[PDB]
Parts: C-alpha cells; sequence; structure tokens
C-alpha cells in the first residue's frame, strides 16, 4: 500500500515540522517507498507541513552544469564555449544526483530560482524572492548566498533517508571557517544576460574537500566527518516518514558545530 499524501503530513508533524517552517529536505526516494502519486505526493505533503506562511528551500544545481569540463581552465576550452547551452533558470533542469524530487520542486508554480547555475537553488513560499537573490558567482554556498539566509532565519535541515555527506549547508561552514590550506577552484558558467550567452569565469572554495585531507576520492569529505560526529554527540527529532528513517536538524546549530569543529583540528 503506497504511502498517501495525508499520512505523509502526519508523520512530518510527529517529526516536528510546524506551520510557517523553514524547511530544506535532502530525500533518497528508494527510501521512502511507493507514494500514491509519485513524487509530487512528497512534495504536496511537504508544503502542507509548512503551510501557507512557510517556506522551502533547496539545492536543485543544473543537469548539465559544465564544471568538471571548464574547472581548472582560465577560460572554457573553444570545443565547449561554442556549442554549450547559456543556463536558462526556468527551463534548465535539476541535478539528478542530488535526488529525483528536486525536479519537481523546481516546476512547481511559484518556485523562485538562483540565478548561480552550478549552486542553483529553489524556493517556495512568501519569502522565496527574499530567499534566492542575490545568487552571485564566487558566493555559492558562503556568505551573501541564499544558504547565509536560511541560516538567519531559523532553517531546519530535513533529511528523508539521506546520508551524513548530502548536508549542502555545511558548505557554508567550510566557507567561512578560519583555517590554514583551503582550497580553492576556478571554473566558467554560461549565463544568460539580457538575452545573450555570456561565460562568466570565476574562483570560489572547492566544494568537493575543503582540504586535501577531505578531497580524496576514497575516503568521507568534510562534511560527511562532521555530520557523523554532530549525530552521534546531539539530540536530534528521529522518526520515519514513508519508509525512511528521517531526521529534523537546526542547521544553525549543526553549521556552528561545523565551524568550531573545523577550527578545533586546524590552525588559522
Ligand atoms: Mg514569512
Amino acid at each position: 500500500t503506497p504511502w498517501s499524501k495525508s499520512e505523509l503530513v502526519r508523520q512530518l508533524r510527529d517529526l516536528g515540522v510546524r506551520s510557517g517552517d523553514m524547511v530544506m529536505p535532502h530525500v533518497s526516494l528508494r527510501a521512502v517507498g511507493p507514494l500514491a502519486d509519485g513524487p509530487q505526493t512528497l512534495v504536496d505533503a511537504l508544503i502542507e507541513a509548512v503551510g501557507p506562511t512557510g517556506n522551502i528551500l533547496a539545492f536543485v544545481s543544473w543537469r548539465d552544469s559544465p564544471y568538471e569540463q571548464t574547472l581548472g581552465h582560465d577560460a572554457p576550452p573553444a570545443a565547449i564555449a561554442q556549442s554549450w547551452p547559456a543556463f536558462d533558470p526556468d527551463h534548465a533542469p535539476a541535478y539528478p544526483g542530488f535526488g529525483a524530487i528536486n525536479e519537481f520542486i523546481r516546476t512547481y508554480p511559484g518556485c523562485r530560482r538562483t540565478a548561480h547555475p552550478d549552486a542553483s537553488m529553489a524556493a517556495i513560499g512568501p519569502d522565496a524572492a527574499w530567499l534566492v537573490a542575490p545568487h552571485e558567482m564566487g558566493a555559492a554556498y558562503g556568505p551573501r548566498s541564499p544558504i547565509a539566509r536560511f541560516l538567519a532565519h531559523a532553517g531546519k535541515i530535513l533529511s528523508i533517508g539521506a546520508g551524513p555527506d548530502a548536508v549542502t549547508a555545511l558548505h557554508y561552514a567550510e566557507a567561512v571557517a578560519r583555517i590554514e590550506g583551503k582550497r580553492r577552484v576556478t571554473y566558467s558558467m554560461p549565463l544568460l544576460r539580457e538575452g545573450k550567452r555570456v561565460w562568466v569565469t570565476t574562483s570560489d572554495w572547492d566544494s568537493n574537500g575543503i582540504l586535501d585531507e577531505y578531497a580524496a576520492p576514497d575516503g568521507p569529505d568534510a562534511v560527511e566527518r562532521i555530520a557523523r560526529d554532530y549525530l552521534a554527540r546531539t539530540r536530534v527529532a528521529q522518526g520515519p516518514v514513508g519508509g525512511a528513517q528521517s531526521r529534523l536538524i537546526d542547521a544553525a546549530d549543526i553549521v556552528s558545530f561545523g565551524i568550531e569543529w573545523l577550527e578545533a583540528r586546524h590552525a588559522a
């Protein structure tokens, strides 16, 4: 028997989602189980749970981000520059690796989408426009980004069967932590500026390992190691949503914990 919108809303309220909350979900649909009407069921359940004053913020990115193709170059390679589509926020699909639910959030009526092609965020609710803008190249997850405003606005992270590596908000801790040797990357994105395609080159913190020891492809990154420590040490509301084991995390709390975790382990 597939889960119905009404059942998921009950489970979400028991977990601690309240009317008016600001919530950022990380979802594994395989762990939730079958849904009355597919993934849209869970989207409808989330929106009903935060109510007409609440807000949802999602990390959706872009299916065709040319990050790896432009990484480390001072300009896009000519093959890429000539034919790559410009990022069109109204039509560019979400990145499927971060979850199949994100394409449903993105196309929900009234959803606003941030301008950063690789770090694109989508938001639904009365405060959506204030959350999604500005989102400039060179400020993907740090101060001035949608993540910073989420943290200041009492955001909650809702992890529905997702692992500890999935907590995007911890990239804010990497950005602001006073530690030595932080990795940076250079890359290029094709934006749409008043109708025409423009390539912008920028640098930003490496989001695949903020220090060399976290950037190995074999081992865990800093996000995973912080989240695991936090969950072993902290009382966090835990409970099912659908068939998936879920958690509701205070975003400002886990991010503060991560800044201190990084700074305790590395000199300034
Ligand atoms: Mg409000």
